[PDB]
């Protein structure tokens, strides 16, 4: 796809069998999803956004489908205003910015 | 150009006579720049993301040069940790996400 930016670049994702909406976010180093259950152990992470730093749960090697594209990588879980797909998974699906 | 997302998509911008580095941010509706003076009227706004909200000044009809391409639109000025070029200006330079 070639996605223009007149609207939010929202796509459907699938994680743990569940469809969710998420924003493709070139401004995010990391993928951050709202509270949900994920398998395995997690490790601590602090991430800094516009308003300050927060604690999140870091899960590694999570299978996620993004707009029909398969990715396997790190997902952060915490109080984000919207689910965000960051560069760690945008690279896996081959996304680029073009102008 | 085509910008890969292995690293943060940083570009040079010219705004208010000043060169700055900024992040191309498809996850942001509005452009937000670190504290600086801009001409004309403004009004206060609150914007929020991970870690909460910050108060900014909203300036309308500001010209920015983004990696060489001139665009005009609203610029928010405030204590953002990173200068961010949001969709409101990315659209004007014809930026798309491709995968
Ligand atoms: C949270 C998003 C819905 C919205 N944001 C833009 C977003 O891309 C920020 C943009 C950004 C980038 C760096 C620092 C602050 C904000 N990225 C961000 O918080 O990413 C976090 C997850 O990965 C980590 O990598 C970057 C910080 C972490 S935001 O900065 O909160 C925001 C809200 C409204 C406007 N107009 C502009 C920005
Ligand atoms: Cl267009
Ligand atoms: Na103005």
């Amino acid at each position: 796809p070639q996605i223009t930016l007149w609207k939010r670049p929202l796509v459907t994702i699938k994680i743990g069998g569940q469809l969710k909406e998420a924003l493709l976010n070139t401004g995010a180093d990391d993928t951050v999803i709202e509270e949900m259950s994920l398998p395995g152990r997690w490790k601590p992470k602090m991430i800094g956004g516009i308003g300050g730093f927060i604690k999140v749960r870091q899960y590694d090697q999570i299978i996620i489908e993004i707009a029909g594209h398969k990715a396997i990588g790190t997902v952060l879980v915490g109080p984000t205003p919207v689910n965000i797909i960051g560069r760690n998974l945008l690279t896996q699906i081959g996304a680029t910015l073009n102008f």
